[PDB]
């Protein structure tokens, strides 16, 4: 099976990107609970499979790509065959999760983890179903040039505590951020 999450990073301003990079400094502990929290699965058998825009998937440097222990999928309707690297392109979410029953994406995915861009998280959170939503908040403001939509606070809810999510306000450079977890189910 699996369940459908989306993961992101925002400043204040609601920015995810600036010019192919983070808006902020690398922040260590942030880029860690990103890789663990789209890898781990404790199903023997399975990975998760991450799904990823275009403007994201080149956004991640080279030496990361794909990443790790993960199947790596790219969305995009502009591209005419998988960047390398990748392991499938589909042209829409609704494909992806087409593709994840057919032979091959079925017996093998735990569970699928949106990690950007705007447009998918988009696609994604107009999205039939339950969705979660890992949103780390960077408590500043940073010059951006990709954003993340407004959360309808009144129709998605915040979960006071999730397994693995530390519930206290972290702090690396200088910069303060918390991690939440947001759900529905339509
Ligand atoms: C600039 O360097 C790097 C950039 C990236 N990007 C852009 C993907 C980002 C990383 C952080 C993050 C993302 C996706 C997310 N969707 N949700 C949260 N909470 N956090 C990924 C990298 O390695 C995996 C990397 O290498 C260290």
């Amino acid at each position: 099976v699996g369940s459908l999450n989306c993961i992101v990073a925002v400043s204040q301003n609601m920015g995810i990107g600036k010019n192919g990079d983070l808006p902020w400094p690398p922040l260590r502990n942030e880029f860690r609970y990103f890789q663990r929290m789209t890898t781990t699965s404790s199903v023997e058998g399975k990975q998760n499979l991450v799904i990823m825009g275009k403007k994201t998937w080149f956004s991640i440097p080279e030496k990361n790509r794909p990443l790790k222990g993960r199947i790596n999928l790219v969305l995009s309707r502009e591209l005419k065959e998988p960047p390398q690297g990748a392991h499938f392109l589909s042209r829409s979410l609704d494909d992806a999760l087409k593709l994840t029953e057919q032979p091959e994406l079925a017996n093998k995915v735990d569970m699928v983890w949106i990690v950007g861009g705007s447009s998918v998280y988009k696609e994604a959170m107009n999205h039939p179903g339950h969705l979660k939503l890992f949103v780390t908040r960077i408590m500043q403001d940073f010059e951006s040039d990709t954003f993340f939509p407004e959360i309808d606070l009144e129709k998605y809810k915040l979960l006071p505590e999730y397994p693995g999510v530390l519930s206290d306000v972290q702090e690396e450079k200088g910069i303060k951020y918390k991690f939440e977890v947001y759900e529905k189910n339509d």
